[PDB]
C-alpha cells in the first residue's frame, strides 16, 4: 500500500518491483515526488535527472511515459512515450547517456494524467531501436525485448490542463 500501487503505476504500467537505486527528477527548483501536481507550463523543458548505482560499469535506461492518453477514463493511446534515454552510466544522469527519443513536453487536454519516469538496469551497453511513433508504447513489452528485467526505480507526477 504505497504511492506507486495506490496510483496504479505499478499495475497499469509496471509489475511489482523493489526500488533499489536513486532516481531524482527536478524541474527548475521542484523535485518530482510521487503524486505531485505540476502545471504543463512548469514541465515545458526536460528536467534534470540524477541516477544512482553501485558498480560503475553498469548502464541504465530511463523511460518517461504517460499511461492516460488521451484521457484516463479512455486511455486508448497508452502509453505515450515522452522521452527515452539509454546507456546512462551508473551514478550520472541523462546528460551523460544516448537520447534516442527526445523529451516532448506533456500537455494533457482531458483529466488528470500520470507522468512516469522509470529506470532499468541494462545487462550491458546495447543498441535499442526507437519506436516508429510515440503512442501505444508498452513499457513491459519494451523491457522484455531489451532484457531490462524489472525497474530499479520509478517516480511520477500528475498533470492536467490549467484551462
Amino acid at each position: 500500500r504505497d504511492p506507486l500501487i495506490v496510483s496504479r503505476v505499478v499495475g497499469d504500467v509496471l509489475d511489482p518491483f523493489n526500488r533499489s537505486i536513486t532516481l531524482k527528477v527536478t524541474y527548475g527548483q521542484r523535485e518530482v515526488t510521487n503524486g505531485l501536481n505540476l502545471r504543463p507550463s512548469q514541465v515545458q523543458n526536460k528536467p534534470r535527472v540524477e541516477i544512482g548505482g553501485e558498480d560503475l560499469r553498469n548502464f541504465y535506461t530511463l523511460v518517461m511515459v504517460d499511461p492516460d492518453v488521451p484521457s484516463p477514463s479512455n486511455p486508448h493511446l497508452r502509453e505515450y512515450l515522452h522521452w527515452l534515454v539509454t546507456d546512462i552510466p551508473a551514478t550520472t544522469g541523462t546528460t551523460f547517456g544516448n537520447e534516442i527519443v527526445s523529451y516532448e513536453n506533456p500537455s494533457p487536454t482531458a483529466g488528470i494524467h500520470r507522468v512516469v519516469f522509470i529506470l532499468f538496469r541494462q545487462l550491458g551497453r546495447q543498441t535499442v531501436y526507437a519506436p516508429g511513433w510515440r503512442q501505444n508504447f508498452n513499457t513491459r513489452e519494451f523491457a522484455e525485448i531489451y532484457n531490462l528485467g524489472l525497474p530499479v526505480a520509478a517516480v511520477f507526477y500528475n498533470s492536467q490542463r490549467e484551462s
